[PDB]
């Protein structure tokens, strides 16, 4: 946490619009709809969502690298958790983790050269 924030929060816009990019069917965008889903709460302790993470972003929110990634992380794990494998948002997940995994690991080494 040693850098200047500006280039910091830059790089983390970049990275989250690289992650975005990967959802191609928009499906992670905004929060679940909790009207569909009441039982939603019951499972998942802190849902997450693209949106809510650029609010976050802008919020000052995220001053180190890890915080990012753990509210990532939480997208894809609240979906595998929540949803049945045999489902297509289940996989979605499954790819958004091993494409976004990629992304976050070279958006790390541009943070370490700061
Ligand atoms: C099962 C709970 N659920 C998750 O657990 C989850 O991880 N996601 C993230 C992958 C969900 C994402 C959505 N979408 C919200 C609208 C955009 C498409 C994805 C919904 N939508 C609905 O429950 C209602 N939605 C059904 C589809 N119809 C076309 C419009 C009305 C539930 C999700």
């Amino acid at each position: 946490m040693e850098m200047q924030l500006t280039p910091f929060l830059i790089l983390l816009r970049k990275t989250l619009e690289q992650l975005q990019e990967k959802d191609t069917g928009n499906i992670f965008s905004e929060p679940v709809p909790l009207s569909e889903v009441p039982d939603y709460l019951d499972h998942i302790k802190k849902p997450m969502d693209f949106f809510t993470m650029k609010q976050n972003l802008e919020a000052y929110r995220y001053l180190n690298f890890d915080d990012f990634e753990e509210d990532f992380n939480l997208i894809v794990s609240n979906c595998l958790k929540y949803n049945a494998k045999d489902t297509i948002f289940y996989r979605a997940a499954v790819r958004l983790r091993e494409q976004g995994g990629a992304v976050l690991r070279q958006a790390r080494r541009q943070a370490e050269k700061m």
